[PDB]
């Protein structure tokens, strides 16, 4: 059912690979096995690339000279990859200030030489030609902009701790954000569209920032006020805006001062806040639209924090380790896994919590009443053994490729493959709790840590134990119901990873494990699997899922959605192309179905939606309580008015906003 | 995957066996293996029995000895187990007067003598103890009726050409009819509800009479008209009663005297006889509910005559060879297939047709289109295609290549496993050509002659293969779109058959297997393939299926039918208790179902179409001459009433427009 169709050896014994997938249609894969780690400078790096969909790799290490001249042997740190272009790339180099490059899937490699020593290049999302590049070593920090890729790079600006480009809608093209060094070690911001060579086209947004960020609305900035500037207590303040207007104040009032701010999601015009240090008892905070409406929305998260440069506070984070506990799932609006904590910074106490509507009510995760195999173990103790899953932080030990992330992608929604243990923490004899409704249901799919993954949208899931060595594919297609095995190899053979190709639709799986030898001998093996899933699916395979409630109903937030489905069992291929909430359900009897009473004017303002009387009344429409609309505990709206027939029934948007009594 | 649990073995040297499964919840299996048939003379029999479903198999022939004092070695011709009780079993032999009984799943068995020779016994269906006996050899033709289940016989009649037993309804219990000899040949026909023993319990239904037959409801009979009774050849007619009412008579006015009549079917209130066999011809004719409005509906059906004994008219016959090529759909009320034939014999013109309606259309089955069996696109015949089906002839027996009948049964509606291709004169040479939607829509399934059947309601088929030995299994899930392959042996072996219990719900297989054919090792297998179907199903993989017919307004017959089956990609067990159509939709008595009668005509608004007597009648139509006599409950009608055969229960347009009993 299940066949392999590549097996590559490659005679290399570097301790890191960072693997590429080139574009949709075309079948290239470059492969960069460089040393050691972000830690020191490398001391030897190949480059393999390949142009038949992984099957065979050559080695093309030899074409990157120094041209003729120079015996050197060039060692690559980083390539990029142009995101508008799949064709071309850059190669760096972490000794000599030299640059390869190339435009047709790295077939021909040319030899141009730049200025500065090549750390970080902004490569530009929309136009291939475009690029910055920075070099923080210098101890005159400078920036460079080149407008062939590679050529030209000319100076722009000097001492710049910080840089960006400009998200395409809310700013005009060429826009370039940059941060900019002060004898006292603080910062300030400015904008430019003509990249820094007129004061017609500069503009200054904000001075003595401490640390900035943009997040594609909205911008944040964090900056230091009095016993700096006149008295009192510092108490570091957070200055947000949104649609890049200017910088307005936030209000966080409680009594114990604020010291540190951390953004951790900021994009479905909201915003989650981890907003403290002070005390150690970092509350997360929710706001709305407005921007500044910042609300308490759970006590404790487990915040970590070294610091910055003696005096930085807000952090900036990578892809390699995150500095807070929280995850988005992602393709849905509404759902948010946080963990709380009450030690200081210990690893056992790891309580996990769950959303379904913007971070409302923060529940504790279900279990799954069952085991697989067969048993009938379980509690609830409404505080015994809730689900309590693991997320990325502590390292555990130092162990080996351990502690898989909860995994979710945007392909195929309401699907969670994540790594946890039933009891009142998360300790170790962990296991796979598979869900296929957006976390309100679990299961328990597989004994003991994995090495899960998915494809065809989400279609089969696979995996494969580590700890020891292995030979054992456990491909599924029921979701996590019933597991198969597959043999792909002949002997035992540790695995350092299975990965599939970024995004979906690709069922060929790849392994890269190092045979019984030395380590390593990165092997690379190409299972694929389009046979394991039958046939074209058809039109009564799928069906029509919406975010499924824990409280209940999947009925809330302001609207709906509708995905469609395979269906759990089915066996068939759901495809390699397609899917669409088809209807955004533009309410079931909420916000866009409302009115206010009639005769009462609406607002010119399309933002609002709301409803207002008439100015020409003279404001006779505020009366004692003689009319019937008013009287004794009354009920108050904005003019809203349920229309009969809307029966709806739980959701945020009218909760605690909708027909208040008051007296 | 698969699992065998059974390889047993049997050391006969015997040619044929009869297996019979009993009960539902007993595990109990009989095999009788025997010798030749079709010789009159056995020479060696075996009996066998398992009360674990088949794992092993223990012969039982020694408990069948004829007491002590008697070393005579009995041989066994047929065994019988009651209709009405699964415990009770009877054997018999075929050489000296002596039976052998037993109470509970063959464990102990008695040895009670009878009179007479055990050639024929006719067990009750609702009443263990109560049965009849009967022996041809003798020359007086003589009949006993026991009423201990094997100890008393006496004496009901003589002369006995043959009987039969009543049916549950439209007769009392115990009613046995009987059809005896006259000196000059004919037959008459006895009714009596007290066995023969008093003149004023016995009725006479029909005197002379060449053959009489009795189908549920319905009740035939062939009579030969005056020998020399006027100047015209006689000719064969038929009388057809219902509800056991006086046996009126039949007309099929035709030009051709006839000489034969076959009835095909007569269990769904409708007839399909099989008439004329006028002289060179045959034509199948259909009447209605009441009985006597015959009408042609297919010409040169295939009906075999071998004749009788110099006279008869109709010969009853086994399982093992039918008189004519006509098979319903079990399970569904409309579909038949037929299979005409232009002038010999030898498969040289078998184009089978269909009916989706009570022999009323009859089309020439759709070929596949896509000739799935080298994966090709070979788009078959055009300017008219043709799908040609095995059928009962078969060229005889013992040769293979069709040696398999149109498999359909009442478990799995709208399932049809036939084979052919061939056909007419194009070569093809047999394939498999499976149909899930009531053979509206064919497939190609299999290449090459096979050995097919189904198990779990349909939701697992499976096939082996006929011809050279083999030891592939090629089960499958999709109803045959997608073919798996399990090995059940080590080494090729030559199968017989393969088999499951009657019925269905039994994921267990049999396979009747004769390793090297050095005369006969008969071998038994049990391939149980719980695991290849999954786990439970859900409500999500069901749907409401329809008997689809070619033109696709489903909505026939004046009512309709819904199954509640699974999906086809869908892989979950399909239950094992409780399919049903739990509604009969009458869907709305509609317009289509009425029509204007004779004597109405349009009124002079089209309109409502409203049936109003035609005034050129002059008056005539409340004459006395009409079948109604007014008085009592009288049929008061508007202008519309239902066709007789149709039954509409449901709709409100059907309601006071129709004929109304009006007391």
């Amino acid at each position: 059912p299940i066949k392999v169709y590549g097996q590559v050896s490659l005679n290399d014994s570097h301790n890191q690979m960072v693997v590429h997938w080139a574009g949709e249609k075309s079948n290239v894969i470059v492969a960069l096995a460089r040393d050691s780690l972000a830690l020191a400078r490398p001391k030897s790096s190949d480059v393999y690339v390949s142009y038949d969909y992984g099957k065979s790799f050559k080695k093309i290490s030899d074409k990157l000279n120094f041209g003729l001249g120079n015996r050197s042997e060039a060692v690559i740190a980083q390539f990029y990859h142009s995101p508008a272009d799949n064709k071309r790339y850059i190669f760096a180099d972490a000794y000599a200030q030299y640059l390869w490059i190339t435009f047709d899937f790295c077939n021909t490699l040319q030899g141009f030489s730049i200025p500065f020593r090549a750390a970080d290049l902004l490569l530009h999302s929309k136009a291939s030609n475009l690029l910055l590049g920075f070099d923080r070593s210098h101890p005159n920090k400078q920036l460079w902009k080149s407008d062939d890729f590679g050529q030209t790079w000319i100076m722009i600006q000097e001492h710049v701790k910080s840089f960006s480009w400009g998200i395409d809608p809310y700013d005009k093209p060429n826009t370039i954000y940059i941060e900019r060094h002060e004898p006292s070690g603080y910062s300030t911001v400015f904008r430019s569209t003509d990249f820094f060579q007129s004061r017609e086209n500069q503009e200054v947004i904000l001075e003595e920032v401490r640390d900035f960020q943009l997040r594609d609305k909205y911008m944040f900035a964090t900056k230091v006020v009095h016993l700096l500037g006149s008295e009192q207590q510092s108490s570091v303040q957070l200055w947000v805006s949104f649609g890049r207007k200017p910088m307005r104040a936030a209000q966080f009032v409680t009594r114990h001062p604020i010291n540190e701010y951390y953004i951790a999601d900021a994009s479905e015009d909201q915003v989650f806040v981890c907003v403290s240090h002070s005390n150690n008892r970092t509350n997360l905070y929710i706001s709305e639209a407005e921007g500044l409406k910042f609300s308490l929305s759970l006590e404790n998260v487990l915040y970590y924090s070294p610091g910055g440069a003696g005096s930085d506070t807000l952090v900036r984070y990578f892809a390699n380790e995150p500095f807070a506990d929280f995850h988005r799932v992602e393709g849905l609006q509404g759902v948010y896994i946080a963990t709380l904590i009450n030690g200081s910074m210990n690893e056992e106490n790891m309580r996990s919590v769950i959303t379904f509507d913007k971070g409302g009510t923060w529940e504790f995760l279900q279990a799954p009443a069952f085991t697989g195999y067969g048993e009938k173990i379980n509690c609830e103790l409404s505080q015994g053994c809730s689900l309590h899953l693991a997320q990325r932080l502590s390292q555990l030990l130092n162990l080996q490729l351990r502690r898989m992330p909860i995994l979710s992608k945007e392909s195929a929604p309401g699907l969670i493959i994540a790594t946890g243990s039933v009891g009142k923490n998360l300790a170790s004899k962990t296991n796979v709790y598979i869900s296929s409704s957006a976390g309100a249901r679990w299961r328990e799919a597989l004994p003991g840590p994995h090495y899960y993954t998915w494809g065809d949208h989400g279609g089969i899931i696979t995996a494969i134990a580590q700890g020891m060595e292995t030979n054992e594919l456990k491909y599924s297609t029921n979701e996590g119901e019933t597991w198969k095995t597959f043999i792909f190899s002949e002997k035992p053979v540790f695995v350092y990873g299975l990965l599939t190709e970024p995004g979906e639709k690709s069922t060929v799986f790849t392994i890269f494990g190092s045979n019984k030898e030395n380590v390593h001998s990165w092997l690379i093996l190409q299972v694929n699997a389009t046979d394991a899933l039958g046939v074209p699916c058809t039109e009564n395979d799928y069906k029509l899922w919406s975010p499924s409630d824990e409280r209940g109903n999947e009925c809330l937030l302001g609207h709906k959605t509708v995905f469609k489905r395979r269906t759990p069992h089915a066996t068939c291929f759901n495809g390699e192309d397609f899917d669409r909430p088809v209807v955004v359900s533009n309410c079931s009897c909420t916000r866009e179905d409302y009115e206010c009473d009639f005769g009462f004017k609406m607002s010119e303002d399309l933002s609002l939606e709301v409803c207002v009387p008439d100015p020409e009344f003279s404001g006779k429409s505020y009366s004692p309580p003689v009319p019937c609309p008013v009287g004794s505990t009354y009920r108050r709206t904005r003019g809203y008015r349920k229309i009969s027939g809307d029966t709806c029934s739980g959701g945020d948007v009218e909760a605690r906003l909708e027909g208040e009594l008051v007296p």
